[PDB]
């Protein structure tokens, strides 16, 4: 009882030693439930031998493990609270969460951690029946503890564990007692395992996954491997099951393995224990391999996730069942052949996304309802694969990916991004034991899951010799799955797939040791033969995903470009509450954590409550499984489905004339995997009116599926048809000139131009003013996250667009009135102006305008702008003003319902759209320029109408307030409505968010620009 | 050669195919390479001896090839031609006669070179077992080594007898083997396989 | 001084655990002598910074590590003999050497070894100058110990090692003192490292 004490157990300091990653922990294995009935195992009913210890626990926080009193090992602390488990303790306010990207949250001095190490003392009092203690084995299973822990059971020390993302199991058979038992668990926030856990995410701690008790017989199944081999046409498979047993070998022991396709038993095999001769000493007495033949098996894929049920029975020769286990089996073959990743003989096209386990309320505690909501949203947006960035997930995630159909990259919990250099640990043999436990225990847990098709060695840890060793371990133990790893340049000997992060389509990025070549160039470098799948691309931080269509054009054209995984799925924001209890989304330094990396945790396609960002519909369009070509009257549909026929798809088509519908119809799709269907439209309506005819098609699923509602739209496309230019041609407004203003009147309408500023300063409809701010040129935007270009908060890039714009005085440029005149035409008043924008005597821009007010009360505005070639190209070229009116609806003829930019508008459609005014603002958590719609020919708001060919955004927030506000909950609506009408608007970039990423064709570099707008 | 031999296990790779023994095994390989990599006389690394073929062998082979590409790695276990070795290095493969065991056949050295796919050199890690009055047929190996270019020799078993000195009742020393110290069970005179006696006096086979 | 005791150090039983092959052992490296003169290094003369501790040591044999009394950590046992180091203790008649080819000399039950585990308690009293302690680092280097051992320096526990054929080195800078120092080394015949050491040879 001296050796069970805290002074003894703590003094060796196992959390500051990479050579001790566990003590008395059991071997890793696939998920067990220990069914004592074969029918409960087959139907996956809940075993009575697996007890969840989740629920109310006692919890006490301590600033260091030395501060834990010795009485906690025997009795509950009076100062302890009662908390729910699983949970992170930072979500209950005991200390703060820390957001840091690359820089470690502790002092870099491995293997040591600080003396101030926050310690969470968990305890649970609970009952075990005597029947669990009279026979068999009782183990406790912690599915995830962050980041290291010692365990006591009834005041006796049991063991120690360190990987936060894999289960730790301990035998409690010698420690339990009939009646009352008490577990005490001491969780440390930091350890030497923390040096391998430097992912770009919130750093939390605690018992954040499930805790369970499992009872097994003394003679028990200890492991089982399922594999499926095929012939060349996939018409016959062999399910090879390898079972291992612990306990005492008797000759009456048998293992039966049955395969079930639903209720039909499809194959079965029985055998005594005894593997085949392995070497000179013989073979495994405690193992048996059962080979089950399967004729014409239904194949598993993400398109059709066909699953079987394998039941493994350990029984006696007289048919007495000892123990049953089971798993869902998916028949599929993953293989790289001739430079191509093949699934069931067909080359994949990976429509993937990276997904952290994140909940804005529960932190890193994952529940089945959140996982199911994520999977449906992903599949509804045409994703077919997920990368577990950057750790083994909750075990239910793989079961859900098996059932719904998503390919999965399973990734070991190793990231050492903060080291200098990045491979300082991974090239060191003294850390090879630690790293090997994080790879080998992941493969042992997850190797039976069909949805897992690729292993990953971790993320952003350079390239060391330990990576090459662990790659060869996985290839030896599990040849059925390729291994990939990005570190050290993404094409090392530790990966089977070239898997770069943020390699661009056409532009090379020649860094010194780790160049990011263009994806197209990288395939043809001499010697290179591997497929290329980006492990991260299209960094979706805020208003992003510009240039996303360029990737998908390249993926379809190049056979060895097999897709990639978008960064990333969900924003990593946390909910805080204001003084009146209103929740608001928080990021980086919002919890007092310093240093931190601010809004860089929020890179998602969806908000933290799983509401979609506008970029997600661009991804759904570019990733869609039907492609269309129009010839004249004939549509050519091509399926990108590799395995399924289009048996739940109906093609709707419509023709409209400037929003006005003219004809439409439906045709059922009937296209094979990778085939084509020709669809002949009827003789189209030839309208007499002027305007552009548009053809829109949409593929609709009439029947619901497991992941989609009835009527789900899965793909669409729009084309221009014939165009009829208008050759139809359409009292006298009075010009009253004073010294300060030009005032024009026409009936109840009046326009006033200020002669000192040169801008339209006011309009009247009757006695009602319409403008609160004048109508003035605008050359700037409230900067996006891609404009700001910061991944680490300590590093500012002078080549970023916001630094160049600020240093060039774009945000402070003052206009000088060069000319302002007025004249009376035969039927109109013409106002001519010219302004020059200057910063310290440098003329940035010149703007020449003419305002032409006719007799019908229309104001035709013509704008010609000159941009200095040595200033950085402006973010926009347009006009802005604050209208006095606040209206409920915005109606307009242009591209798409959602926010779209010139770099990201392929998913939007030309049509007449009508939305509430709050729908015209995208509430990004870090505020910025948002809500733009491009390609617009007409805009209606209140009594006003604008016509031309422009991009607009309209909101209650000025660009100045957007730039000056760090959080969206601090925004307040201004007095009127801010309108930004842009002749031209820069792209938004998004190849990455820490360097300039707008392509040169999306920049405003033409030097001279022209646009025209008609108000009324 | 790393200090790894698990000959007594059943099967021989029960530990070396187990990931829970991969840390132990890795320390025995990596600390040998770190100590000895500057020595010019060391031209080949070995992963140990008579431990079957496990996944840990393939991992530690790839570690050595990454850290020190200047030396080939060999390993005999699991049939002497696995993916854990750069050299076909069998023990007691005969010149012309095959020995077809089940999982680990000892082909004839000449036949082993021409099996389909095989391209590696062949150097016997043990051959010509010199137990007592032995080394019959030694000239047959050396005729084969000179004739076949990919037969690049081998290592005789072995140099010195492993006998220990005991003393009689009058203090006369005598050479002892196996169960001469009360150790039981033991394997008798099988420790004495040398070309020389334990006092380094040569046997006639030398 | 409770945690330096035999009852504390032994009770975790590091020799029956393949996940603990060392504790507080330094990184492996090529052979060092730390010459403070470039000409002595080039001509391979013997460095004054490398001291051989070979010679006469005190030795006591025990049938198991539990049988070691607690007073051995602080003072020499009166029953101890004086033996030369390096040496195998079976060549001094303390127990017998074992010749076995393939069959392990212990019960095959990894990672466990028998409770009857023959233990060799070595100790050495020796002097260090103050100049070694005033600055720099002092390490002890065991070039080979069969098959596993715990180490104490002046009654404080220093570490643990397991590979019998490679050097184990430990930093002794916090443990040494000017004048008289005493190392105590407890060598175990069998451990979980013995499962990887089944060569056809005498087991000593
Ligand atoms: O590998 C990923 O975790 C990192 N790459 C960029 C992304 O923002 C994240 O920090
Ligand atoms: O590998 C060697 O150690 C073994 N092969 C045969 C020889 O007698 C010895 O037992
Ligand atoms: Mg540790
Ligand atoms: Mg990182
Ligand atoms: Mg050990
Ligand atoms: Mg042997
Ligand atoms: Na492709
Ligand atoms: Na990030
Ligand atoms: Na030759
Ligand atoms: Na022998």
């Amino acid at each position: 009882m001296i050796t069970d004490s805290l002074a003894v157990v703590l003094q060796r300091r196992d959390w500051e030693n990479p050579g001790v990653t566990q003590l008395n922990r059991l071997a890793a294995h696939p998920p067990f439930a220990s069914w004592r009935n074969s029918e409960e195992a087959r139907t996956d009913r809940p075993s009575q031998q697996l007890r969840s210890l989740n629920g109310e626990w006692r919890f006490a926080w301590f600033p260091a493990p030395e501060a834990v009193p010795e009485s906690w090992l025997e009795c509950d602390l009076p100062e302890a609270d009662t908390v729910v488990v699983p949970s992170n303790w930072q979500m209950h306010g005991y200390d703060a969460p820390i957001y840091t990207n690359v820089t470690y949250p502790i002092t870099v001095n491995p293997p040591f951690v600080p003396t101030e190490n926050p310690t969470g003392c968990y305890s649970l009092t609970f009952n075990v029946d005597e029947s669990w203690l009279q026979e068999g084995q009782t183990r406790i299973i912690f599915d995830g503890v962050n980041s290291a822990f010692h365990l006591w059971c009834n005041g006796r020390w049991v063991g120690y564990g360190q990987d936060s993302r894999l289960p730790s199991e301990f035998d409690l058979s010698a420690f339990l007692r009939a009646g009352e038992n008490r577990l005490a668990v001491m969780v440390l926030r930091w350890s030497d395992g923390s040096y391998l856990e430097d992912q770009d995410m919130w750093r939390m701690s605690g018992i954040f996954r499930d805790v369970s008790l499992l009872h097994k017989p003394t003679t028990q199944i200890s492991d089982f491997h399922v594999a499926t081999r095929f012939n060349d046409d996939f018409s016959r498979a062999v399910l090879e099951a390898e079972v291992q047993m612990c306990g005492e070998l008797r000759d009456y022991l048998r293992v039966t393995v049955s395969l079930w396709q639903g209720e039909t038993q499809v194959a079965s095999g029985t055998a005594p224990f005894g593997g085949e001769i392995i070497d000179e000493r013989g073979g495994y007495a405690d193992r048996v391999t059962l080979r089950l033949n399967v004729e014409n098996p239904k194949l598993w894929s993400a398109e059709i996730p066909n699953l079987y049920r394998a039941v493994v029975e350990l029984h006696t020769a007289d048919g007495t069942l000892i123990e049953a286990e089971a798993c869902d089996v998916g028949f599929r073959e993953v293989r790289i052949e001739n430079g191509l990743l093949l699934l069931n003989g067909k080359p994949l096209l990976i429509r993937g996304v990276n997904r952290h386990e994140h909940h804005p309320l529960h932190g890193q505690v994952m529940d089945e309802q959140t996982m199911v909501q994520d999977i449906l949203l992903m599949k509804q947006n045409n994703f077919n694969a997920v990368r577990c960035s950057h750790y083994p997930n909750h075990p239910l995630w793989y079961t859900l990916c098996d059932r719904y159909g998503l390919y999965v990259v399973d990734e070991a919990n190793i990231e050492t991004h903060g080291m200098v250099p990045m491979n300082r640990l991974t090239d060191d043999p003294r850390w090879l034991p630690a790293m090997s436990e994080r790879v080998t225990r992941m493969v042992q847990r997850d190797r039976n899951h069909p949805s897992v098709i690729i292993w990953s060695l971790g993320n952003e840890s350079g390239h060391g010799a330990n990576h090459d060793a662990l790659y060869r371990w996985i290839k030896s133990v599990d040849p059925s799955r390729p291994v990939q790893y990005e570190g050290g340049g993404a094409d090392t000997t530790a990966t089977d797939i070239i898997c770069p992060m943020y390699a661009r389509v056409d532009e090379d990025q020649p860094f010194p040791a780790v160049p990011k070549w263009s994806i197209k160039k990288w395939l043809s470098l001499p010697g290179e033969t591997r497929p290329l799948i980006l492990c991260e691309y299209a960094h979706a931080m805020g208003n992003s995903l510009g240039g996303f269509a360029k990737y998908w054009q390249a993926f379809r054209q190049y056979p060895r470009l097999q897709g990639g995984f978008v960064w990333d799925w969900v924003d990593q924001s946390l909910i805080k509450y204001d003084e009146n209890g209103n929740p608001w989304s928080a990021y980086g330094g919002d919890f007092g954590d310093t240093p931190n990396d601010r809004q860089f945790c929020m890179n998602g396609l969806v908000f933290a409550d799983r509401t979609p960002h506008p970029a997600l519909t661009e991804a759904k369009h570019q990733q869609q499984f039907f492609q269309f070509r129009l010839s004249g009257q004939t549509i050519e549909v091509t399926s990108e489905y590799l395995f399924r026929h289009s048996d739940n798809e109906l093609l709707h088509w419509m023709v409209a004339l400037d929003g006005k519908p003219l004809a439409s119809g439906e045709v059922p799709l009937d296209v094979a995997p990778q085939g084509k269907q020709l669809i002949e439209l009827p003789e189209l309506p030839q309208p007499e009116s002027a305007g552009q005819l548009w053809l829109t098609v949409r593929v609709v699923q009439p029947n619901a599926t497991a992941w989609s509602e009835a009527g789900h739209i899965s793909a669409w496309q729009q084309w221009r048809l014939a165009e009829n230019l208008s050759v139809t041609l359409p009292a006298i407004p009075h010009l009253t000139t004073s010294e300060m203003d030009f005032c024009i009147e026409l009936g109840n309408k009046r326009w006033q131009f200020n002669r000192q500023s040169g801008f339209l300063s006011q309009m009247w409809i009757g006695d009602k003013k319409q403008l609160l701010t004048p109508l003035r040129d605008q050359f700037t935007r409230a900067p996006l996250d891609n404009d700001i270009g910061v991944s680490e908060a300590t590093r500012i890039d002078p080549n970023a667009w916001v630094e160049r714009w600020k240093a060039a005085g774009h945000y402070q440029a003052e206009a000088a009135l060069l000319q302002c005149t007025a004249d009376t035409l035969a039927d109109a008043v013409l106002i001519t102006t010219a302004h020059a924008w200057q910063h310290q005597g440098k003329t940035l821009f010149i703007s020449r305008k003419t305002y032409r007010i006719d007799g019908s009360g229309q104001m035709a505005i013509t704008v010609d702008v000159e941009v200095a070639s040595d200033t950085p190209h402006p973010a926009r070229i347009g006009l802005n003003c604050q209208l006095a009116q606040v209206a409920e609806r915005v109606n307009w003829l242009g591209l798409g319902p959602q926010e779209n930019y010139p770099d990201r508008l392929t998913a939007a459609c030309f049509d007449r759209w009508d939305l509430p005014l709050s729908d015209m603002y995208t509430p990004y958590v870090f505020p910025s320029e948002n809500g733009l719609r491009c390609g617009t020919r007409e805009l209606n708001y209140g009594p006003h109408q604008w016509r031309g060919d422009f991009q607009f955004n309209i909101s209650r927030y000025s660009q100045q307030q957007l730039m000056e506000t760090s959080h969206r909950h601090l925004l307040h609506a201004e007095e009127g409505t801010w309108l930004n009408i842009d002749g031209f608007h820069m792209g938004i970039g998004g190849d990455d968010s820490w360097s300039p990423s707008v392509s040169a064709e999306l920049q405003l570099s033409a030097g001279r620009y022209h646009y025209q707008l008609v108000w009324c």
